Parts: C-alpha cells; structure tokens; sequence
C-alpha cells in the first residue's frame, strides 16, 4: 500500500542521486585541467569492487541499517569533495563517495525487492529502480553544467548533498571484532583504487603505434575469468559429498552398534531416533554455514589476489611482462561471482550500468576537447563486453 | 546431430565476421587522415535502420534465401570497399556491407532459433551466437592492425572476403510486385544514411561551451519514444472489436440466424454453421492477415517519418528549432518496435550490442589521439541507454 509506494520513492531516488553524484563532474574537468582518467574511475573501480561484501552483510544482518550509514557517508563525501582544493583530498572524498553510493544502493534495491512479493509487481518495481539508475546518467551533466555557469561554482554539490539529506530524513521519519575487519575491508578497497602506476614514457608510444600487441597482452582475462567461474561450484561439491560419505554409515541388534559409534545434541538426535527427516535436517542446517563460511573466504582470496596483482604491476619491462598480472585478476574477478550470482541477480545490472555508463561519458569528454589510461577499468569493460550479453 | 551442429557453426561464423567487418576499420582511420564520424556510423546506422524489414521477410518467405543473399552483397562490398579509393564510394560500399551484414544476421539467428526445439539448448545456442556477434568486436582491431602493419595495404579486408565466400560455399554444399518494393525499401535506407547535414557551422561551439542546450535539444526523443510505443496496442485493440462487434450479434434462436442466413468460400462457411469452432478458425485466420497488414503498414509508416525529420533537420537556424525533428524521430523508433517485439526478440540484443560496440570503439580511437558528430547514433544510443537495462 503505502508503505510500498514510500519504499519505491526512496529507492528510486537513492538510485538517481548515485548515478547523477558518479556523472555530474563531466563538464567541470575542462576548469581543472585549466592524473584525470584515474579521478574519474576511481569511484566507479571502489564501488565495484565493493558491491559483494555489502550484499553479504545485508544479507547477514538486514537491510535497513546499511542505507543509513551509505546515505551518512555520501553526505559527507560530498561535502569534503565540495570545499577541497588538493589532488590527493579530491581522490580520498571520491573513494568515500564510491563507498557510501554502494552500498546504498545495493540496500535499497534489496529491501525494494524484498518487500514486492508478487512476480510482475515486482518485475515492475524492478524496471522502475533501474530506469532511474539509467537515466541518472544522462540528467547528471545538463543539471550540473547549468548550476556551474548560472550561480556558484560549488552549487551542484551542496544541491546533491541536500537531495541526500532531505532524503535520508524521509527514510528515518516518515518510513515506519567485526568492526576492524569492516575497518580494513573499506581502507583495502579504498587503496586498491587510490595508488596506480602505469609507466607513460614508453607505454604510449606502444599503444598509439601497434595495437597488436595491446590486444595480446589483454585478452587473457577472457579465459582467466571462464576458469575461474567454476571454483565455488567445485569446493560445493566436495564439501557436499564429504558430509553424505559419513552420513552412509548411520544410513545402513546392529542398531545398538550404531548408536555406541554415535556416543550434546547429536547425542539427543540419536537417542530421539530409537529419523529421516532428522537427518534431512542436520544436513540443512550444517550446509547453510558451510556455504556461508565458503563465500566469505573466497571474497577475501578474490580481494587478496588482486591486491597482489596490482602490486605486481609495476615491475615489468615488457608489453609481455603485463601478461601475467592480467591472467590473475580476471581469475578474481571470476571467483567472485561464482559465489554471488545463486543468490542475488542485480549486481550484473548494477555492474553494467555503471561501465557502460562512464564509457558514455569518457567517449563525450573525450570528444569535447578539441588524460592517463585507467588499467583495471579495462579489464572490467572487456569482460562486461563479453559476458553480459550473453548472461542476459 | 551433424545438422544442429553445422548450423550454429555457420550462424557463429555470420556473425562473428559481422562484428569484424563493423569493427576493422578503426586502426586504418589515423592513416587515412594523413568527414570520417559518417563514415564510420553509417553501416551501424543502416544496419539499425533496415533489421525490421529483413525480419517480417524472413517470417513470409523463409530463412534459407535471406543468408545466401546477404553473404553475396557482404562479399561484393566489402571487395568494392577494398579497392575504392573516393569518398562517396567508400560510403556506398559501407552502406552496402551494412545491409547485407543486417540480412544475413538477422535470417541465421532466426534459423537457428527455429532449429533448436528444447528450451534450455536454446538457450545454450542464442548464448553461443551472442558471444560470437559480442567477441568480434574485440577480435577486430588487434587482428586488422597486425594484417595491415605486416602484409600489404587492403590485407584485411581481402581476407574477410575469402572467409565469407568459403562460409558461403559451407552453407551452399554440406547444408542439406514485391522485388521493386524491396529495391525502393534498400534505396531509402542507404538514402537517410548516406547524407547528412548536421549543421556544424557553428553547432560545435554552442556544444561544447554550454551543455544544457545539448540537454533540452535531445533529452524529448526519450518521452517521444513512450508515447509511440503504445501505438500498435491501441490499433490492434480498435481493430479486433470492431469484428468482434459484427459477429457477436449472430452470436446470441435458431429461427433468427435462419432468417439472417436467408440473406463462395463465406457462402460455404455460412452453409456449414447450418459452428463454434468454424467461427473460431474464421476470426482466428482473419485476426492474423489483419495484424501482417497492420506490421507492415507501420514499419513503412516509421521509415517515412524518419525520412522526413531527416529531411527537415537542416531548415533550423536556432537550437530550440532541433526541438520539433527529434519528437519525430523517437516516435518512429518506438513505434515499429510495438510491432517487432511481440513475434522476435532478439532485436534488442543486437540492436544493444551493435551501439555499445560502436561506442566502445569510437572511445577508443578519441583516446588514442593525443571530427564530425552525428545526429541520428546519439538519438539511439540515449534511446538504448534509458530503455535496454529496463527490458532486460
């Protein structure tokens, strides 16, 4: 009723408000530039990077609480990234702006299809949501360059910022140790985007020239990422055929055999005993963690290996030598969603609207003139190109 | 079997040297330079333009005639495109690969679709094809530069040619007044495609400068493509009623419809009833011959609105005056895709991957220095921006 109504206004603007705060700096880079590629990508790398430990956690305790602490932390990202002068200030209140709109975002589109429960209210829910997650893209430089030539220079931003508030304010009122490793989780993403070499004496030279040899040297990922697809799916199967290998004893005078092997509530299990559906049960529930405890770990080995890679990075002579690195990162890339696709759908429509939209951007930007190559953005539009239209 | 196998080999290969063919020119332009934005959207442009067409097609005739077609233009252009050397015969044999890449590729994945009975092989086999059309864009570049950079001038394009010729001759041998409406249909399409003004006399400082007249200029082909959209529901319901109304009377004694009867094929019909089922199969069959008319009706309507916009675009002399062609071009647009979606689907998919490969690529090339804007691609491309992730 209501209530629904309310959850899809909020939703909806959250979505807007991410997509025009990622897009609206496109007509001020000119005034900057009076070091940019890596500025503009940088929220766009921090958000997909840290799109599938916010699902996990909403998943783990609920979806309210993350919208509030995202809409908390684009506030002020905005604010800081509004009154800041430096090069390093700037990057810092971008990756915080990349955190907070990432996980608003993925909390908002899961509380929205949590609460929709018939199947084309929902699907039309859903249509709505990524409507406004598109078109935000588009709104962001009209709004942001007409505030930038009528009135201020740092209008546009404290405009998003009260849209935010006022926001986050509907959502508290009208609407009716594990903090270390969050800690490090958000200062490890915030670093991996934050720090990139990329050696432009001779590098541009290489590309502007032969295109071949780029094309060698980043294609691996493509297989890299078909490999890495299967390693949740292996690592299940195992830890599912360990448990019902010892199961098969208990399954088979001898029955006082099995309940001594049996010798506390496992010892109640077999004593209630002397059935099936206990054991169906004890299998549920045992297979719930193990899942959980095994998508957790490879987040992390996900995370870990690229960190790796993007500190390997800079230590090659050769077009060649950057043939290794890229083999790993598609690797992680993979692995990842091996264990996130089952049970949430979204993040590859999240994903792509991201990519495709700051490809927009960067070829309009491009075009206006008339600025660096980003490394792992690359990376991500090869395999977005790739495998989503054939995942849709 | 060996059939479904040769099959989905052969609609790969299509499409696979599609995207190729789209994408192969890219490191050949800096070479050429030492004008070129049409040149390089009009096979995308013509290709988008005439996929509707080369459907309703294939559902009346077939699918066999359609490829073998196609696979001759794509070989006769792209050998005419390989030793031109002016301008408008570049262009023209663009235009040509662009229809003959359009026919061949819509009619195979067609038949391929058709192929296939089982749901979930289906499935596998439109994956299969969507990844090849998604990967030749990739594949292109790298491969045409090393062809052009080691071995001749117009390498490339020769060996594209052998490869369609021996597809061709793969499909022909191991595989076991309309026509002057079809010439008009072609002509029309590389017409709208092969000129265009765009006025960038002063256009390109009233651009860059300020971007909220680019905004309010082309953001209403977005509305104009939701209002259209609903244009083949609204005919089709008025349609159907007004038969309905007719035969619901007779519908309802035995007396009356007697006397009605008292007053060769409706004569049997009507001798017959003397049932249920007859006036079942007569409304059903009748139904279908209406709504092939009410297709065809409307696409040809489509294409005489753009062609109109088209030619009118140049008379404006002020920004707002771009404000009354595109409210007709997004009309037409959605329009026609009321009528396509119901019967084919996969026209989205590569309608979607054909502009994102392009703007990919044109990302690229902008990038990699370090001319020429086109009116009709932008109209699409925020057209499938807005309106894709929703569909999918």
């Amino acid at each position: 009723r209501h209530s629904r109504k309310l959850v899809l206004f909020i939703v909806f603007l959250a979505l807007l408000l991410d997509n025009m705060l990622l897009t609206v700096v496109v007509p001020i880079i000119p005034s900057y530039l009076y070091q940019v590629g890596l500025l503009f990508a940088s929220k766009a790398t921090v958000q997909l990077l840290t799109n599938p430990f916010i699902g996990l956690l909403t998943n783990r305790i609920g979806y309210p609480i993350p919208m509030f602490t995202g809409f908390c932390i684009m506030f002020i990202s905005t604010v800081m990234f509004a009154f800041s002068r430096s090069y390093a200030f700037l990057l810092f209140a971008r990756s915080l702006q990349g955190i907070g709109s990432s996980c608003s975002s993925v909390a908002g589109m899961g509380m929205l299809a949590s609460v929709y429960t018939d199947d084309e209210e929902r699907g039309n829910a859903m249509g709505i949501a990524l409507g406004g997650l598109a078109m935000g893209v588009l709104v962001g430089p009209p709004f942001g360059s007409v505030l930038y030539e009528f009135v201020g220079k740092t209008a546009p931003f404290l405009v998003l910022a009260a849209l935010v508030l006022l926001d986050g304010a509907i959502q508290l009122f009208v609407l009716q140790y594990i903090l270390i490793a969050a800690g490090s989780i958000c200062f490890a993403n915030m670093g991996i985007a934050m720090l990139e070499p990329a050696l432009p004496i001779w590098m541009m030279e290489t590309m502007c020239s032969h295109k071949w040899q780029l094309g060698v040297a980043f294609l691996p990922a493509s297989i890299s990422y078909l490999i890495g697809t299967n390693v949740f799916g292996i690592l299940a199967r195992r830890q599912l055929a360990d448990l019902e290998d010892n199961w098969e004893t208990l399954n088979d005078q001898v029955k006082d055999a099995l309940t001594k092997m049996r010798a506390g509530f496992d010892i109640l299990v077999g004593q209630i005993d002397d059935l099936k559906t206990t054991r169906n049960a004890y299998i549920q529930k045992y297979l719930e963690r193990a899942r959980s405890t095994l998508r957790w770990l490879c987040a992390l080995l996900g995370m870990i290996i690229v960190g790796m890679s993007i500190l390997c990075i800079p230590l090659a002579k050769n077009i060649y030598g950057l043939i290794a690195p890229n083999f790993g990162v598609g690797f992680a890339i993979g692995m990842v969603d091996s264990s996130m696709m089952p049970i949430m759908g979204y993040l590859v429509d999240l994903r792509h609207v991201s990519v495709y939209g700051s490809v927009y951007a960067i070829a309009d930007v491009a075009f206006c003139m008339g600025i660096g190559f980003p490394w792992l953005m690359t990376i991500i539009g090869i395999i977005d190109i790739l495998f989503a239209p054939l995942c849709f």
